[PDB]
């Protein structure tokens, strides 16, 4: 296509992450708002997930099993939400500086560019 | 794992995305240097992608098949490169401002968080 769609999010500030799963379910940073917000295919409704102590988020990525991982700017970290539970892990990274991207390998793997210490970063689950 | 790994990327500047293929190839805006770099799995050696003309790239995303998109920030375009290919495709988006994260579904579709428009799109393959 040559014609680019708008995705009907409403509200957003100054966002600056994108993700999408398997079921065409996006998934955005809405970092101006600190808040992460989703948007089923076809949908009007948008939906803000339960992160919880997030200061800013710099990036998003989606796994096979529905698990939303999001980078801290603030704090520094990254954190993945499990689906249906609602459980927010931290995952144990160290000595992270403004985690910027994040990544996932079918592995379950998780990768992240610490953008204040110039490197990248993997953590296997 | 309470392992985490610095990967052999080398001088690195501001990096601000990240992203994995299937190979477990790993590819990484490096925004500071106006390059995207790229290690394959178990590799001694950085690869820049041929990319022309990046400006402050951010974000990065590669789908099933290696090709690899990249919002070229400072230029307000996304491109992408098939694997081996040694020219680039602007991808035909309008009017972005400041764009940051990009994403690609199984169907090749490719989102884009325009940032300084405060919005997402949507470009079909």
């Amino acid at each position: 296509s040559n014609t680019q769609t708008v995705l009907p999010f409403t509200g957003l500030n100054t966002p600056n992450g994108v993700a999408v799963d398997s079921a065409g379910t996006v998934y955005v940073t809405d970092h101006g708002n600190n808040r992460v917000v989703k948007l089923a295919a076809g949908s009007n409704t948008q939906t803000v997930l339960p992160f919880t102590g997030l200061n800013t988020p710099n990036g998003v990525a989606v796994d096979s099993a529905g698990t939303v991982y999001v980078t801290d700017h603030g704090n520094n970290r990254v954190v993945k939400l499990a689906a249906g539970s609602n459980t927010q892990t931290v995952l144990p990274f160290t000595g992270l500086n403004t985690p910027n991207g994040v990544a996932v390998d079918s592995a379950g793997t998780v990768y992240v560019t610490d953008h204040g210490n110039n490197r990248v970063v993997k953590l296997a689950a």
